[PDB]
DNA sequence: AGGACCC
DNA sequence: CTGGGTCCT
């Protein structure tokens, strides 16, 4: 049948968490800094020309009065991320995270349950919360219309809760599958919600200007599409399946085409606790065996304070980048799965290092990471 | 172990 | 690019 999906997406996330800590930043352009990047910024700096993922040197010569905060430690943001999922998890248990700031919630059961509570008279008092996409007329007798409006009322109540209990503001889109809920969530930023009625679905899909704007099509799939004469959503909508099935394997073909008409069958799935937790760091140069050992120790110390609570992991992953990537894994010995643990671990990770990197030949690494998969 | 995607 | 994450082959 027809679902009611909501996609929640927080405003200028990292910037936002920074301002909830030091409010003296609120009335002043704020950028969150990572190495030589400005990954995000509040909207005050966004009007002054600063943009997401912009070089700190460009961002200083486009806003030289910009205030920088260091947010390379993802600890505070990650805790907030999960505070948000759990608040959403309370409305309905099935919440899918997508990164730190996005959440899908299948509102179908909630919407159903609400209508059946209503009396065949107050089924016209019903209104919309927030924007309606394309400014479309509501037909109160269209059952799907009535459902999506309800879904927008819930969306507003989530958003209200989030503010009341977490102090956070974000956008929501209500629609009938995840692809559409996510494309409509961004129509009014920041801190607004937009609901998408079925009649306005083609409008939305054909409003996109590059196929890479379709959630599902990324860097590579795009360049393979561009190198085929497909540049618009309609160019791909109307293109031939076979040629495309052939070129991209029946899997991705049939799915990005089906996406291109706004069709998304995919359910919303309980994300739950993570399936992995890692620590990254990047640099200009690391060319010694002693520098590698100490970096891999710090990564593992933060990881350890993290690896407490719940479950415990049964695999270790080591990632390098040299100048894409490379990795070497193996399992964690059983008596080691018992929470000093640092000393055996470093030996393992280094053995995994040597396997990958050759010490007697020159080596230049620009990234290290320590991942724990396989939690039990 | 890598590839592709996501923020 | 950064500091993470997901799933699939
Ligand atoms: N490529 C990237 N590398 C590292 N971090 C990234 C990234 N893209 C996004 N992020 C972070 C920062 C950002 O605050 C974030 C989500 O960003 P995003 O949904 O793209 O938009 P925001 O900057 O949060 O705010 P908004 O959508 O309102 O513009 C949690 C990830
Ligand atoms: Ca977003
Ligand atoms: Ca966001
Ligand atoms: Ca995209």
């Amino acid at each position: 049948s027809s679902r009611v999906i909501v996609h929640v997406d927080l405003d200028c996330f990292y910037a936002q968490v920074e301002m909830i800590s030091n409010p003296e930043l609120k009335d002043k352009p704020l950028g969150v800094q990572q190495k030589y990047l400005v990954v995000t910024c509040n909207y005050e700096a966004r009007k002054l020309g600063v943009k997401k993922l912009m070089n700190v040197r460009d961002a200083k010569e486009k806003c030289p009065q910009l205030v920088l905060v260091n947010g390379e430690d993802l600890t505070r943001y990650r805790e907030m991320s999960y505070k948000v999922t759990e608040l959403l998890e309370e409305f309905s248990p099935v919440v899918e995270r997508l990164g730190f700031d996005e959440n899908f919630v299948d509102l179908t059961e909630m919407v159903e349950k609400r209508l059946q509570q209503l009396q065949s008279d107050e089924l016209s008092a019903v209104t919309v919360s927030g924007h309606v996409y394309n400014n479309q007329s509501i037909n109160l007798l269209d059952v799907l219309h009535i459902r999506l409006l309800v879904g927008s009322q819930i969306a507003a109540e989530m958003r209200e809760a989030m503010y009341n209990q977490l102090g956070l503001t974000g956008c929501a889109g209500v629609a009938s599958n995840k692809l559409l809920a996510k494309l409509v969530s961004g129509v009014f930023k920041p801190n607004q919600q937009t609901v998408l009625l079925p009649e306005s679905c083609q409008h939305l899909i054909h409003s996109l200007n590059h196929i890479k704007e379709i959630p599902g099509i990324g860097y590579k799939t795009a360049k393979c599409l561009e190198a085929l004469g497909i540049n618009s959503v309609r160019d791909l909508q109307t293109f031939s399946p076979k040629i495309l099935e052939k070129e991209l394997g029946i899997s991705v073909a049939q799915r990005i085409q089906k996406l291109s008409f706004g069709e998304d069958n995919s359910p919303v799935i309980l994300s739950g606790p993570p399936q992995s937790f890692s620590e990254e760091d990047s640099f200009k140069k690391c060319s010694s065996e002693v520098e590698a050992k100490n970096k891999i120790e710090e990564l593992l110390a933060s990881l350890l304070n993290r690896v407490c609570q719940d479950r415990k992991p049964h695999t270790v992953r080591l990632i390098i980048r040299r100048y894409g990537r490379e990795s070497r894994q193996c399992p964690i010995p059983s008596h080691v799965i018992q929470k000093d643990v640092m000393t055996p671990m470093v030996d393992i990770l280094m053995k995994l290092f040597r396997n990958m990197v050759n010490v007697k030949m020159p080596f230049h690494l620009t990234l290290l990471s320590v991942c724990f998969c396989n939690l039990k």
